[PDB]
């Protein structure tokens, strides 16, 4: 499990549950290839994306669906998704948390690496 | 202008305007003394809390109202304010802006200090 | 396990570990009175501050001692401490996580708060 | 100006000066096709990207070059950009900020928007 993603929700104060997450692996010709995808859980995490034989040395981008979360909660978000796009390096055994603090007209993201 | 608060709202995506601010300092006897106080106007923004010459070193505290700003948006949210405590003009007079970015159960702050 | 803190580092992106962290009660003379207090571990995160007994409906602080967790890792930091204040509320079954997500000049605190 | 950009350093407490700001619009065919773009001034501020007649309705996506910054103060920072995606001017002309609050392995980012 070397990649994992987790969404807050500061209007609630709740895990952000059921937001659709997409995972892209940047190609050799520059564009984004799909690599993984799921939906948060009852604790807005989501797991198992990938494995350690998967998840080489790359960009990454991850694309959380925050317009569709606001949306099923009645609620005008400004944003269509919220977009984190990093390199994953071989610095040794690393684990990345990617997660994600929303609300309607803002969003925070943060990286928690660990071995 | 030394000290300056700036608020912002994260649900609605506009200056947090008619913000309580209350700013106290650490005395000689280590309680919390009136300092100034004031409200965010229409920009979010609150200035002339204070002048050079009574901004003196100190050890200060912003107490930034954010649960009467929701209730008075008739929201009940988290918190019952955001405190910001600082040391101000141990290396001579700084010009502080202390800004807060709100939702109902989340809150960031920053610090823009410039010479 | 009513409350739980979780202190998370956005310079390193990683736990933000051995913080320490004092909890108080607002005491009848509005003082605050000490309530339980402790360290965060490797994984940020401070377990066992109190029981389901102990946490009675009430205005809490808790206080994460930033400056020396910055100070440690030779930084220098903007605030005294970050302060998080709120009322528990009897509102049926509920577990309380305030989170702060730490950067030199800057912070943020969220709540989670769940069945 | 219907659009600007504002940029702060939460590691220093400044504003984050020489930021590149690259902008893009979804045209007909799907795709991002450049829009404008800047570097942040002194203020973390950027201004002129655009004026009312170009700035129509349509997708637009705002990339601040949060790696370049970290990498030109000599720092390694987590992710590749900042990206702000968001549909403008639906609902006839509005004036957006789009600002941005940088750390290493993290970032914020919130829409001020006016009519
Ligand atoms: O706990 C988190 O995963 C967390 C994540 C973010 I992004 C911001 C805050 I405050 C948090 O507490
Ligand atoms: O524009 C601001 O003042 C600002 C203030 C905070 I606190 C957080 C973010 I993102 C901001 O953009």
């Amino acid at each position: 499990c070397p990649l994992m993603v987790k969404v807050l929700d500061a209007v609630r104060g709740s895990p952000a549950i059921n937001v659709a997450v997409h995972v892209f692996r940047k190609a050799a010709d520059d564009t984004w290839e799909p690599f993984a995808s799921g939906k948060t859980s009852e604790s807005g995490e989501l797991h198992g994306l990938t494995t350690e034989e998967e998840f080489v040395e790359g960009i990454y981008k991850v694309e959380i669906d925050t317009k569709s979360y606001w949306k099923a909660l009645g609620i005008s978000p400004f944003h269509e998704h919220a977009e984190v796009v990093f390199t994953a390096n071989d610095s040794g055994p690393r684990r990345y948390t990617i997660a994600a603090l929303l609300s309607p007209y803002s969003y925070s993201t943060t990286a928690v690496v660990t071995n």
